[PDB]
DNA sequence: TTACCTCAGTGCCGGGATGTGGCT
């Protein structure tokens, strides 16, 4: 699978495993985790499995053998030493203002407040077009889009069941749901 | 009743979370 030039790092991974075929969680675990293991021991020790709990601004100190673990895929999949480290989230040098903390993507960094940890939405209107978890949506300043006629992001409950697609990873249907083929400033709000 | 006998820092404080070690 290629990248998307503005593809969330998480979403890079789930297709990539999708498309080899390791759909179910005990292959998630297997392709990713004991793969990484068999390389060397901390590639894995470095490595929960958890979707959420993958990127570097959620870790802690041992952040230098998570990369160990980027580069082994680096080699697997043909890649470039800084393909995938263009796309994580790392913790800035910068303090922002105050101590707060702030978070670096390949040059602009976004205050800890404005990330969007739950309940990512999406718009059915670009995901027919192409189907991978796009950024710009885990922006808390950041309701509706530009193009696709506008009107909102379809929000979280799309049929009395709460969606995203970390605790769930499946793109154009969640859970129990179908797939998803479902008042004029924010398109303004929209340029972050 | 009586007789006898001694030398630009620092210091708490909450709270949700990352990560680990033992049992099955």
């Amino acid at each position: 699978p290629e990248p998307f030039a503005d593809e969330a790092l998480e979403s890079y991974f789930l297709r990539l495993s999708q498309e080899n075929g390791f759909e179910r969680y005990r292959i998630f675990s297997g392709s990713v985790q004991d793969w990484l293991h068999t390389t060397d021991h901390a590639a894995a020790g470095a490595f929960p499995l958890e979707l959420s709990r993958l990127n570097i601004f959620h870790a802690s100190r041992s952040s230098g053998l998570r990369v160990r673990a980027l580069q082994l895929v680096d080699r697997l999949t043909d890649g470039a030493p800084f393909r995938l480290l263009q796309l994580a989230l790392c913790h800035s040098a910068i303090s922002f203002g105050n101590h707060y903390k702030a978070v670096h993507r390949s040059g602009v960094d976004i205050p800890l407040s404005f990330i969007r940890v739950h309940q990512i939405p999406c718009c059915p209107d670009c995901l027919r077009e192409s189907a991978y978890v796009r950024q710009c949506w885990h922006f808390k300043p950041y309701v509706g889009c530009h193009r696709h006629g506008g009107r909102l992001i379809y929000s979280c409950p799309a049929c009395g069941e709460s969606l995203n697609y970390l605790a769930s990873e499946s793109i154009n249907h969640c859970q129990c749901g179908f797939d998803l083929r479902t008042p004029d400033e924010i398109q303004l709000s929209a340029l972050a």
